[PDB]
């Protein structure tokens, strides 16, 4: 007399679980991860170009110690700074280093250009031992001593013009005798000064004598400034003693350069993304590696995992089994024999009992998914130079905010990860059940008075429907016309 | 015997793409631009005051550079400095300069206060030729230039009690010689030194003797420092030379003046957001004109376009044309011809075919659009004083922080501003689908057993309704009671 | 013949106005406010260690002011500086104070370890009676006055290894005689100079001789300067005049420790967060007392309140009253009556009239609900050490950055507190309604063809259902076919 017709949605045996806006563990037939935790170990050095410090930082690397004059006139994408490094040579100090190691770090070049003082009155070239440069004595190969020539130090006063088309950072600094007496032997003077200056800057510093921990055989410093001179602008050195003279100008650049502090093993391999942990793939919108990175990367947060719904919710409801084949729709049930599509068809009647499911939906369902997957994972987002987030020393007022932006972006972006990952699953769910619940609304129509919703996600057709009758309501082409009167008078009295 | 009468919404010919949750680009009938794109090229001197900086730059101004006594004792809203400004008086130098500039600029006012500082021992008003005043030689009108009277210069040890209600600002400076011979001849010691003290605050700078690029016909500077001294505090001067003494205070205050470099000409108008790119118009909640601005302004984002729905979907699914006048509803076809609501009703009957649109829900998807649309526009935001944004020379630490935490900033507003656009275009959209097949189920509850949904958005009507009959639907008055013999004789059986 | 069935939803007398998507006034029966706007006015002293400065600030506690050191070896989570605090000691200055002041509160203790430094040429203990300590002259208890002994002020260098597993802070200073007078007769030589270090960092000093505001009967200052020592490191000071020595170290941590201004009583309760205004329960997610804060707090935002929808609508659609018993479904209506569930049954038959609430769709609502209430106060947030926010004095370009930061988190956290409070109310509100539309269809699937939607939400059930008849199709046990062939008799003509 009559047949069934059930409409529903698949099921998979082992699911999910998910967040969104009203439960914090809700389970879907699949998820993608959205969160990057873990590094391979290794940073790539392919595409960006990595130079491996080894055992010198960037600032020695400038200078000019003597176990680092390999990296002469290097250029880098990313400086990494190993924490073996040391420095072998005159022991110096570099008010406000970190600015110093930022700016040269963001111009990604040590390309030195000699230029050739001329220093009357001296004559170049002091060395020491704390600075052992091959046999004997030496110095930073950047760096140009200055002491006394004959018995006396004549005030020099020398200029050096920047008539080229670009920003010239020359590198100087001061001695800090140990005593009077090395004041004196070295540069004559009681106390002598230097002061390097352009039209629109100037610097001058006076030497402080005194006695310092012994370092490397010495109880004397050397003080590191340095003065950018812009194009047109001109460069005048004056002093009466303790000048460390520089030997030409650092050439300045932009780009992507940066500097980065890790121990990872540089390794042969491609990865836009660096961390000091290793190179980690940036495929995922977030990581929570490091805050600290260099390239197209994942955004930090806090979270170490942020699943995406990429499915629809699992076996209704949920929990765990049971009932049999007597036919049941998409009510609180899905079916896990259904592999061959999202939504489908299940019916009872004259023939048998079959299943097939239904392609559209199954589609616009996976769609959408995949057009929410992209957008969540079209983003790259490349930064390069940026600010310290870890450090060695306790410094106050510039590292509390130095932290507190930081600390304050990554709490930011991870209430930004966690509401959109709830978002995105709660609108996959909607979406989902959408597109279930419009296929039997679909199928409703297509019946007209030939059947009744049993309530259980199935119609009751009032009438002998084959299998070529069950297709032709899959594939749309259902004449009910054709069967109004006798599913009227199956319906309305049998 | 019967009639047909289908639901429907409109649909334009010319529709816009716009992003959601699933859809990157998805019609609707309508949206509104959320991103200002576009500046005027000029700054409105209403409603903020505009002070053309021209030839002068703030510091010039307050210091008195020859050239820019014009601004003395000026206000202003914003001081806007343009890049040919030049400094023409002695060459000198403001170590923290931005600091200074920053601090005056919020201030918004240059009202200086002589007060009558009496100098013995040496005798005031010292002139340059690099600071040429009029017919000869000058100096900055709001300093002091102290020599030596005589052939002496006695230790200066004045003081300037603040016994006002306010904060004093004192511009003070150091005089930085040639040559130990100009130290000698002008301030008689070897070496002169320069302290300006309040009771909580100290500062004590030495004059460095050496030789600057030529500047002006000089190879001398003069250092610039301030104090401020607070009420009840004291202000105590202390110098044995080299003292560029103050000759009063700039009255100090808090407000919304700022500072901002342009070159965008001022023009009469009335604008509440300036950029240095020239006003725009903060009618939209973000822009992409420039990070710097002030002023009730558009947040910045990356995003040069942002497009939020302001209508339906466009014609169902999408895409092209087709079919006829056989009469549809509103599952896969808008109405292009109904431009008289945005949802509505066309029936076929015995006295033919027409249309009518719905106001009641045309009016509620309306409304609720611009209740999203206040929403979004409904803010101001007014920012003054910032941080800067642009930067001229390298500095590294402080540069990197100011870069990030502006960058930081940028990103956060602009995902901000991406999200929000898809929710509310998705909500836009489900709000008029909602509308939609809210008037079909109305109508499908007024028709009762009266008639049966067709599947294409219209109902089978099976009972003689004329155009009278037809409004009644339309008009919520439709008495089913009246026609339920008819239908369910021409319905079950005929 | 029949009887009638509306399904409905409670509505209460006096409800809330929340904002949503689209409304920014929309009633709900209840609603949980957001953002906590009052504080107790007193700081609890538990569960975070509470040290009130009183008369002191940290540095003189630290520096060891005569009437600080009842703070010797003070330990705390939050020192709390009083803003009637004073000092009454040696007139000095600490360059650089915020960052001393910052880090020794993030320290979190004053622990102080006298080291015993050889002075040999001098002899310890100077006083004066500006810092007065009992019946005569003293000074800072952690700071040793160094003059000259019979007629000489011999070249002070003594050294002090770091052997211990920590960080050593040596608090130090130089003096600044009023007169080259004092300073001869104080310390022999013209002019002194102190320098410290270590085999990293360096500092020289140079005293700076002149007249600053009487202060305390002097002229004469302290400057204060700090040298951190780390583990294997060593500290050298070298002087030849004006050295106020350090008398050991202070040991560092690091914690959860800072320092917060305030002026409300310290009072013995239970309270995580802390601001100056006093204790704020941490109850809410977000907060409108203060943006300084101490502990797991609210995050600060701009809004006074934020109310979150705990419940649906309130009486349909909305406004005022009106009607009867004729029995309306959930249309334009809620039930006043129904306080004993959210969702329900009211049904008019042979037996009377009466009303059931359900349970089943109560409950969800309600789960759900609370399900989002969780998620939106389930976190807590502590921060501790983080940036100042309030500063007494205008600094300039460190300032606007602090302050800038600040801004703009508070701005981006206001944002995220107005969208979500929006988002999760206008889900709510779809969320109960939803359920309410379930309910209304698992009825009208359980009644089959024995009954037709009113339209109102009510059902007209052709067939004689008696109290027991409606009480099963409530309970989901209504068996249809039992009544279908009357139903389809009473309704297929009658
Ligand atoms: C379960 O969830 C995961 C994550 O959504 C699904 O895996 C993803 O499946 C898609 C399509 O099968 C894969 O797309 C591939 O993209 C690359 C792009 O270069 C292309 O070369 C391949 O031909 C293919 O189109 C995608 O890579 C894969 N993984 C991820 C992280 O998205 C999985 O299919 C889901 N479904 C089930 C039933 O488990
Ligand atoms: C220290 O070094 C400078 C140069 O490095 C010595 O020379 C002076 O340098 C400036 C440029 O730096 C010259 O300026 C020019 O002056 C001429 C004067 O006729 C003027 O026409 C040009 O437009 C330009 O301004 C200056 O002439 C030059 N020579 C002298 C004698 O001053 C300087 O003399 C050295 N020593 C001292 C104590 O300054
Ligand atoms: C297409 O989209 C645009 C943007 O939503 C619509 O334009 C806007 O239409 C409204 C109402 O017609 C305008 O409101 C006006 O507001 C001012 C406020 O001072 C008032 O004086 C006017 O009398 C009027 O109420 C609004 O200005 C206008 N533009 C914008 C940017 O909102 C347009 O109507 C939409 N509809 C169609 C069919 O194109
Ligand atoms: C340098 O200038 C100061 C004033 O600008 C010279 O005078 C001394 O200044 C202070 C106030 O700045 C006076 O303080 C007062 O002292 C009296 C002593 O009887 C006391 O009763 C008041 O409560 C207040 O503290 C101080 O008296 C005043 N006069 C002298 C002779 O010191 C200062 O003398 C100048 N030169 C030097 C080397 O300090
Ligand atoms: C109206 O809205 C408010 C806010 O949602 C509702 O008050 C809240 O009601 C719940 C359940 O009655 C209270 O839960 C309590 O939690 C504590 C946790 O320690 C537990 O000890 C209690 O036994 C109980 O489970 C909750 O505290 C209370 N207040 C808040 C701020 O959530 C109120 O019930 C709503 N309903 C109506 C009809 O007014
Ligand atoms: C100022 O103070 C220092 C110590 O505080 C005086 O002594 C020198 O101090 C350094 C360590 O700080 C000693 O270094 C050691 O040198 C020996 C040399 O045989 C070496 O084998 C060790 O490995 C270590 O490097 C140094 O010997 C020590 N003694 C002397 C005579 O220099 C310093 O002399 C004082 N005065 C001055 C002007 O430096
Ligand atoms: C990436 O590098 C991070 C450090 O730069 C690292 O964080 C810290 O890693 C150490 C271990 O390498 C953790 O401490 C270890 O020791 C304690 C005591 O045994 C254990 O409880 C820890 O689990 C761990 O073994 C730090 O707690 C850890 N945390 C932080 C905030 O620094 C990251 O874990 C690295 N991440 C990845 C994905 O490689
Ligand atoms: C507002 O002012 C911004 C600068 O303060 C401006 O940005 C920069 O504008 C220049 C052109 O004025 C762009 O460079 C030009 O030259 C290259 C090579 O010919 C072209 O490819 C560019 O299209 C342009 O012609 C900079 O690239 C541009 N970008 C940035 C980040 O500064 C804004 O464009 C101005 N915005 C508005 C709305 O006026
Ligand atoms: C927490 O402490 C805040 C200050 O640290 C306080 O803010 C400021 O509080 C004062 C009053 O204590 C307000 O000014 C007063 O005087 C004017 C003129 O009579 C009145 O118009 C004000 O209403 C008030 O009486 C400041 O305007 C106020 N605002 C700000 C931004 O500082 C907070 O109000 C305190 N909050 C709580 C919850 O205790
Ligand atoms: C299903 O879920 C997880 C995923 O593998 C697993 O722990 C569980 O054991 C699976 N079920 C069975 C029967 O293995
Ligand atoms: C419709 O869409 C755009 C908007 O003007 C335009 O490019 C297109 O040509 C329009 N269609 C026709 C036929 O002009
Ligand atoms: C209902 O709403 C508020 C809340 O108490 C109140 O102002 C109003 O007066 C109440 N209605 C009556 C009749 O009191
Ligand atoms: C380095 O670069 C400079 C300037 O390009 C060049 O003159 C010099 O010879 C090079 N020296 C080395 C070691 O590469
Ligand atoms: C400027 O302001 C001061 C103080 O208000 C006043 O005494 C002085 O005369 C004014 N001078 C000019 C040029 O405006
Ligand atoms: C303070 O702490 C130090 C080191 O722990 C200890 O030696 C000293 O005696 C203590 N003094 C006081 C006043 O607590």
């Amino acid at each position: 007399s009559t047949a069934t017709l059930c409409l529903g949605h698949h099921a998979v045996p082992n699911g999910t679980l998910v967040k969104t806006i009203t439960d914090d563990q809700i389970e879907v037939t699949n998820a993608t991860e959205l969160v990057q935790s873990s590094s391979t170990g290794k940073i790539c050095n392919n595409p960006h170009r990595i130079l491996d410090g080894i055992d010198c930082t960037l600032i020695d690397a400038l200078l000019g110690d003597p176990h680092c004059d390999v990296f002469q006139n290097e250029t880098w994408d990313l400086f990494v700074e190993r924490s073996k490094a040391f420095s072998n040579c005159y022991p110096y100090d570099v008010p406000d280093y970190a600015s110093l190691r930022s700016l040269v770090a963001s111009s990604g070049t040590l390309e030195f250009i000699t230029e050739g003082f001329t220093w009357t009155g001296v004559t170049q070239n002091g060395g020491s031992n704390a600075c052992k440069r091959g046999p004997g004595s030496g110095f930073f190969s950047r760096l140009n001593w200055l002491t006394k020539s004959g018995s006396t130090y004549p005030v020099l006063n020398v200029t050096m013009p920047n008539n080229d088309n670009f920003d010239k950072l020359y590198i100087w600094g001061i001695h800090h005798p140990s005593t009077n007496q090395e004041q004196t032997s070295l540069y004559v003077q009681a106390s002598g000064r230097v002061t390097v200056s352009t039209r629109r800057s100037q610097q001058t510093i006076i030497p402080n004598i005194g006695s310092r921990p012994w370092v490397r055989g010495l109880s004397s410093r050397i003080s590191i400034y340095w003065t950018i001179v812009k194009p047109g602008d001109v460069l005048v050195i004056n002093s009466n003693g303790n000048l460390i003279a520089p030997r030409g100008y650092f050439k300045m650049r932009t780009g992507k350069s940066s500097i980065m502090r890790s121990d990872a093993p540089i390794d042969t391999c491609i990865s836009e993304c660096i961390t000091p942990n290793g190179s980690i793939p940036n495929d995922k919108p977030f990581q929570n590696v490091n805050k600290i990175t260099y390239g197209a990367c994942p955004k930090y947060v806090k979270q170490n995992t942020l699943k995406l719904a990429t499915g629809m919710r699992n076996v209704p409801e949920k929990q765990t089994q049971g009932l049999f084949g007597a036919i049941a729709g998409f009510i609180e049930n899905g079916w896990e024999g259904m592999i061959d599509g999202w939504y489908g068809f299940r019916h009872q009647n004259s023939e048998g009992t079959g299943q097939a499911a239904d392609l559209k939906s199954t589609q616009a369902a996976i769609d959408q998914i995949n057009g929410k997957l992209n957008r969540v994972i079209e983003k790259t987002n490349e930064k390069f130079h940026q600010i310290e987030k870890e450090f060695s020393e306790v410094e106050g007022r510039i590292q509390d905010l130095e932290k507190y932006v930081e600390d304050t972006k990554i709490d930011l972006w991870s209430y930004n990860a966690e509401l959109l990952v709830a978002l995105e699953n709660q609108h996959t769910i909607d979406l989902t059940d959408s597109e279930m619940n419009k296929l039997f609304e679909k199928t409703r129509r297509q019946l007209r008075e030939n059947a009744e919703e049993m309530g259980n996600g199935c119609f009751k057709i009032y009438h002998k429907c084959d299998n070529a009758c069950i297709e032709s309501i899959r594939n749309g082409t259902y004449d009910h016309d054709v069967y109004r009167n006798e599913a009227l008078n199956n319906r309305f009295q049998i």
